[PDB]
């Protein structure tokens, strides 16, 4: 049976669906008082049908067990003794669970007709792997309680990896061009903007600019030729505390809201860092200017200033770009969808796959990552109550329309490949955005023939109402026609899939090594550009506990690829197609066209990567999950 809009469904359909929605609303319940994320709309609890499937669980547990084994193996034999039996037991039990899963799958295959008799056993396996994860929880608590015993000046930052290979950034982090390239190809491709005139509170002058870029360049010429780009972290607010923040677990930490200027040379061959101010007030933050190789008295001040930017970057990236603007946005769309679009509504069928695992992973962020003494309280400088409030405020202020990729690119004046040629997030992102848009256009056209079909759809009206109201999605507005609906669906889908991928999957290769990036520093911003030493810079590096949590959490969160954009098949048993409607699934139809377009996009991106200075692979469709689930 094809899905239907409520105004067209037959009566038995209409009453069945309104009763289903009355039921859904008892199961999927809004709160703004979820523990550790006050003010953000959340599910009160995760319904049974929203727990992760076995396939996700085995993937996630697999990575976690690899990390446990790696940790235990890095310990001295004496310390390892406390944990070896437990670690061996987790490995063996996970393997046992894989085998149960594989047996169940082969049993279903031997008699597909009898496969419904297996569903309790499939949920029993889900329960079992979740219980395995509870045991992991207990082991993590124990490791952390014994952190003192277990846990060029940087050897401790290598040691925490065990036998995991250090990422490339461990080699290249001090390099100026590499630093600049984070701005366009790193986990946070969103903050960088063109600058036409400098902020008043960033008094970089003509003479300083020419010192760096050459006597034949100028601020005026560079600005006018679209060669100046600014990173300004003012929006971090309380994520950049004024001073020292003393915590029990990590001692004294600092973070920052700096401003940094980058420029292209006249040949536009690449972005170069020009100047950094380590906070918003120039009266208390001197100007650091890019030093020449011979200026050994400026060298370490400049390394310190870049580390200041990178501290700000982890705070901005993780709390805003990643948690607030992917995870916590998709939370709202998940809840509105289940509460207001009947399961037989075609938009429910389309969107549900894009929220698989979202409620679960988000409850995990709040319960595990955000309480006092949790990962974020360890890894991020600000008091945890300030972090929670600031991330939440950022989610609440995120404008849905202004946040769409093309609008973002335009508002920041970074949408012109002629002016800023090397911007992989922009160029690959647009390919994926546009492919999704055509799919959304095609799919909408199946079910909505007129703008009348959009305005007369009472479920869609209720959905918009809940997204605006209970969901507190800023900038969302009434949907009055088909083209608008398409732009909306494109954004909801892109957000859930590609955007999350682009800002989540860089975590292992770019964020696991604390000297290259960390959301806390152990020292104030450099007080002068001149006369700093390696020892002054080393003082900024975090306590080892920070590094230990960092390598493990960022490896995990970027190593689970579950589901794939466009596949539209269940990702757990029985792995059936999402769509039944032959208008969607037919040969040469909307779905096949979307699938084929994504492979075209993949081929284009691979071609682009052969010619890039470094490959950018996060927006390869083959590496984009349909949902935000890790
Ligand atoms: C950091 C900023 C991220 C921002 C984005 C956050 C958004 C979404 C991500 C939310 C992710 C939520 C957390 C991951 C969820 C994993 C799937 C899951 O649900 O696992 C649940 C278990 C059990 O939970 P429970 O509450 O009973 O006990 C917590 C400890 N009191 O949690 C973990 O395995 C702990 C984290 C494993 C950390 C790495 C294992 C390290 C083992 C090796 C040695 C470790 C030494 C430390
Ligand atoms: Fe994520």
């Amino acid at each position: 049976i094809p899905p239907s809009l409520p105004q067209y469904d037959n009566l038995a359909g209409k009453l069945a669906r309104r009763a289903v929605l009355t039921s859904k609303k008892l199961v999927y319940v809004w709160t703004e008082n979820f523990a550790n994320v006050k003010g953000v709309p959340m599910a009160r609890s995760v319904p049974l049908g929203e727990l992760p499937n076995v396939d996700w669980l085995l993937k996630t547990a697999g990575v976690i067990v690899e990390l446990i084994v790696n940790f235990v193996a890095s310990l001295p034999a004496s310390a390892a003794a406390q944990f070896e039996r437990i670690a061996a037991g987790l490995s063996g039990d996970l393997e046992a669970a894989r085998q149960v899963h594989e047996a169940l799958l082969e049993e279903a295959k031997n008699d597909p007709a009898a496969a419904g008799s297996l569903l309790l056993r499939f949920t029993e396996l889900q329960t079992r792997v979740i219980a395995l994860l509870t045991r992991v929880g207990l082991l993590v608590d124990d490791i952390l309680k014994s952190a003192s015993n277990l846990v060029d000046g940087l050897n401790r930052f290598r040691a925490v990896f065990g036998t995991l290979r250090l990422p490339e950034v461990a080699d290249s982090f001090r390099d100026d061009e590499a630093f600049a390239y984070w701005r366009v190809a790193g986990p946070n491709p969103l903050l960088i903007r063109r600058v036409d005139a400098l902020p008043a509170n960033f008094p970089l002058g003509e003479e300083q600019f020419r010192r760096v870029m050459g006597a034949d360049d100028s601020l005026l010429e560079a600005a006018a030729s679209r060669r100046l780009y600014l990173l300004d972290y003012a929006e971090l607010g309380k994520l950049a505390p004024s001073g020292a923040v003393d915590k029990l677990l990590t001692g004294t930490g600092f973070a920052y809201a700096p401003i940094a200027l980058f420029a292209l040379g006249k040949d536009r061959a690449g972005l170069l860092p020009v100047a950094i101010q380590c906070g918003q007030d120039p009266a208390t933050h001197p100007m650091f200017v890019r030093p020449a190789e011979s200026e050994s008295d400026l060298y370490w001040g400049w390394q310190m200033a870049k580390t200041v930017v990178q501290v700000a970057e982890e705070n901005y990236h993780e709390m805003f770009v990643h948690l607030a603007q992917t995870h916590l946005v998709s939370e709202a769309f998940c809840l509105a969808t289940q509460r207001t679009l009947a399961p037989s509504h075609p938009l429910h069928v389309l969107l549900a796959p894009h929220f698989e695992g979202t409620l679960f992973i988000n409850e995990g962020a709040a319960r595990i990552l955000l309480p006092s003494a949790g990962f974020i309280d360890v890894m991020f400088a600000a008091p945890i109550q300030d972090t929670q409030a600031t991330a939440g405020g950022n989610r609440l202020g995120f404008d849905f329309y202004r946040g769409m990729l093309p609008e973002s690119l335009k508002a920041r004046n970074v949408d012109d490949p002629a002016a800023l040629p090397d911007y992989p997030y922009r160029d690959d992102g647009l390919l994926v955005w546009n492919a999704i848009r055509q799919w959304a256009a095609d799919y909408v056209a199946v079910y909505y023939a007129s703008d009348g079909d959009v305005t007369a759809d009472v479920e869609l009206a209720a959905w918009v109402g809940e997204v605006i109201g209970s969901g507190k999605v800023a900038g969302f507005r009434p949907i009055t026609g088909r083209s608008q609906l398409v732009e909306v669906l494109t954004m909801v889908i892109f957000t859930a899939s590609a955007q999350h991928a682009a800002v989540n999957f860089p975590q292992p290769s770019m964020m696991t090594y604390a000297p290259a990036i960390c959301a806390m520093s152990a020292a104030p911003a450099p007080d002068s550009p001149s006369g700093k030493s390696e020892a002054d810079w080393l003082k900024m590096m975090p306590p080892t506990l920070v590094a230990l949590e960092k390598v493990n959490i960022y490896h995990l969160l970027g190593s689970v690829y579950h589901g794939r954009l466009g596949d539209y098949r269940q990702t757990g048993f029985p792995y059936a197609p999402v769509f039944s409607d032959r208008r969607v699934t037919a040969s040469g139809g909307p779905l096949e066209r979307f699938q084929a377009r994504l492979k075209e996009v993949e081929a284009t991106i691979r071609t682009r990567n052969q010619a890039r200075r470094k490959p950018y692979e996060y927006l390869l469709p083959s590496r984009i999950p349909a949902s935000t689930n890790i």
